[PDB]
DNA sequence: TAAATTCGGATTAGGAAT
DNA sequence: ATTCCTAATCCGAATTTA
């Protein structure tokens, strides 16, 4: 049974001990293409063992993004990239709550000892929870500190719902632009394209932490001095694309597969606003992308150097009350479509 | 009717006690 | 073993707003 590393540093993270410069991959895992697969680390039992079984028995690299920003993000990455001489994109985001939320020291209690936030999700705290916390605290405003039991309730709720102190006895969730920034996207990346505030919350919650992914992908920069062709599966708001952009790795071509219209609009807006000279091709449903469409695209553009994606985690995530049925859930079973498309790419690039 | 809102525990792992 | 705690966690369904 796969056991999560503690600390969850993968093969090493910046500013920490334990950097590992070499691993040995099964020969079946050898590129081309390079691939990069992502999903949540905290799955039902047996999930990552199965995912590794279908990705050539590559052990996952489990990394918590608290080593890259202020918010935790425990993810598993199966990839066949070299792991020596990674570098981080600069400047790295703010590391602590104090620096990431400069105004918050005005409102932050002595007895809230947090210095990191927890994982950014698709559901945030309600206005009613903020009220319940405010009401619980006011009877003690003239006293220097509320009793220990009301303290622990507020702490337990601030952690459960990833709240920050914004006003007098006011603990509120993160705003979309704060999530964007902590996830390493440029400001306003997800505003526009027809995307509602509600949809911004959801797409940000599902996304990559760009600095974590970029640090992994940085080894590609010396390999491809002339840029890469990219097959982006479950593209989302384009975390993998923003990472390559921040790495100054030219994207000659990106074939993107993303079923959300507003997500595809966010990616096209990014493509135009950053003045990408390459070509963006947008597909919608991965289940309707045929093997021979892939093969035709590779014949036209010369194959794919990188296949990157993160299949849905709906049915794996601990926040799902209703349908956390594991890897064969209606959404998460799309992992096997990632595998199907990846095998088509491998068939052309490496043979058999 | 798009958008916003609020509510709803279980699965894991680990540490510390038996 | 068990027992008992703390602890984190890319969420769905239903309803209400505007
Ligand atoms: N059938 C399907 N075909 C293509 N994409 C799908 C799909 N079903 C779900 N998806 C998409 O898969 C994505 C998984 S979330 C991954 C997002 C990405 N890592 C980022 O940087 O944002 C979601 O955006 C979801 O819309």
């Amino acid at each position: 049974p796969i056991r999560l590393p503690n600390p969850m540093i993968g093969f090493g993270v910046p500013n920490e001990p334990g950097l590992i410069t070499h691993r040995s991959l099964p020969e079946l895992a050898r590129g081309p293409p390079f691939f990069y697969y992502e999903n949540v680390a905290l799955t039902p039992k047996g999930v990552w063992e199965t995912i590794s079984r279908h990705l050539f028995e590559i052990p996952p690299e489990f990394v918590d993004s608290k080593y890259f920003c202020v918010a935790a993000r425990k993810r598993g990455y199966i990839h066949n990239l070299p792991i020596n001489n990674r570098f981080q994109i600069q400047p790295p985001p703010k590391y602590t709550i104090h620096d990431a939320f400069p105004l918050s020291k005005r409102w932050w209690p002595e007895w809230d000892k947090r210095t990191k936030l927890n994982c950014i999700l698709t559901r945030t705290g309600s206005a009613q929870l903020t009220n319940r916390i405010r009401v619980a605290l006011e009877p003690y405003n003239e006293e220097p500190e509320p009793p220990k039991h009301v303290q622990r309730y507020v702490i337990d709720q601030c952690k459960k719902w990833n709240l920050v102190w914004v006003g007098k006895n006011k603990a509120a969730p993160l705003e979309p632009d704060e999530m964007e920034s902590i996830l390493g996207f440029p400001k306003n990346h997800t505003r526009g394209g027809g995307m509602s505030r509600t949809e911004r919350f959801k797409s940000l919650g599902n996304s990559f932490q760009v600095d974590t992914v970029a640090y992994h992908l940085s080894v590609l920069k010396p390999i491809f001095p002339h840029g890469i062709n990219v097959l982006s599966l479950f593209t989302g708001i384009g975390g993998g694309e923003v990472a390559l952009h921040r790495l100054q790795i030219k994207m000659k071509l990106v074939v993107s597969v993303e079923i959300s219209k507003v997500n595809r609009n966010i990616l096209k807006d990014f493509w135009e606003q950053t003045n990408q000279t390459g070509e963006l091709i947008e597909f919608s449903d991965i289940q309707h992308l045929t093997n021979d469409t892939i093969e035709g695209l590779m014949e036209k553009y010369g194959g794919f150097d990188l296949v990157i994606g993160g299949s849905p985690c709906n049915n794996l995530a601990g926040g799902n009350r209703v349908s956390r049925v594991g890897l064969e859930g209606d959404q998460s079973s799309l992992f096997f479509e990632y595998c199907r498309i990846l095998e088509v790419v491998r068939a052309r690039m490496r043979g058999s």
